[PDB]
């Protein structure tokens, strides 16, 4: 099990974050696995991929998501000026985290339709510390736990709505949840 923050394991960055609650086991497997095991967590986000992200990655992934609860599989990422949390969601458990959100449009990609919305959260912990930032969707119709994400045909989207992204930070394939319980392992490349 390991400690709240970021690094590199096997060749992948990780980073995996959570708001102290307790419940959450988050592991870093070979190569560019990781695996969660949560019950009755609190807010946490982790997983593997890159830092910086690129804005014309193509991410894989594939394993096994098994929430029973709120919770999210995604490509999972920030950029700086404007500080942007983004998502490109492929799974998750009993919430759409776009649920009473503004719909900004839809892109097809990796063989399904998302929906694109845009959220806002104030004064909340990010990549900078306490912070002000938009929030970033793409929600996929057709739930899965294995596929690429092209993540430029979601960038260039989010761009055409008029969703701008700064400089890319961190960007990985991760699981959120918030007060829920789960298991899963995912493999990224
Ligand atoms: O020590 C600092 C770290 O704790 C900090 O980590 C980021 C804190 O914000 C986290 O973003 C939340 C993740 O959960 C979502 O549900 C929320 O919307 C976000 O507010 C992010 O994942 C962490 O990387 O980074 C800076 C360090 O100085």
């Amino acid at each position: 099990t390991i400690q709240p923050g970021t690094g590199y394991n096997n060749g992948y960055f990780y980073s995996y974050w959570n708001d102290g609650h307790g419940g959450v086991t988050y592991t870093n497997g070979p190569g560019g696995q990781f695996s969660v095991n949560w019950s009755n967590s609190g807010e946490f986000v982790g997983g593997k991929g890159w830092q910086p992200g690129t804005k014309n990655k193509v991410i894989n992934f594939s394993g096994s998501y098994n929430p029973n609860g709120n919770s999210y599989l995604s490509v999972y990422g920030w950029s700086r000026n404007p500080l942007i949390e983004y998502y490109i969601v492929e799974n998750f458990g009993t919430y759409n985290p776009s649920t009473g959100a503004t719909k900004l449009g839809e892109v097809t990609s990796d063989g399904s339709v998302y929906d694109i919305y845009r959220t806002q959260r104030v004064n909340q912990p990010s990549i900078i510390g306490t912070a002000t930032f938009y929030q970033y969707w793409s929600v996929r119709r057709n739930h899965r736990s294995s596929g690429s994400v092209n993540t430029a045909n979601h960038f260039n989207a989010w761009a055409q709505q008029g969703l701008t992204l700064g400089t890319m930070d961190y960007q990985i394939v991760a699981v959120n949840g918030y007060f829920s319980s789960g298991s899963a392992s995912i493999t990224v490349s």
